[PDB]
């Protein structure tokens, strides 16, 4: 029983549940590590955890700024984001 196999198998708010899970700390450290691989994995975003620990200036203010930077990185790299309804 597996997490979303891609960013585009994700939706923007399911990706929040992973991204918010960590930032809150819905976890055991290990739950947050579990995300942290996955936050590389679906995203293909090369910096991964850099967006969480060494953030931009578009970033700091909310977990939204990572969903941004996922959307933004993906679209800049010509990749699909999460779901379109």
């Amino acid at each position: 029983m597996e997490l979303k196999n891609s960013i585009s198998d994700y939706t923007e708010t399911e990706f929040k549940k992973i991204i918010e899970d960590i930032i809150n700390c819905e976890g055991d450290e290990k739950k947050q590590d579990d995300n942290l691989e996955h936050f590389i994995s679906v995203t293909e975003h090369p910096s991964g955890s850099d967006l969480i620990y060494y953030p931009e200036g578009n970033n700091d203010g909310s977990p939204e700024a990572v969903i941004k930077e996922i959307k933004e990185w993906r679209a800049a790299n010509g990749k699909s984001g999460f779901k379109q309804g």
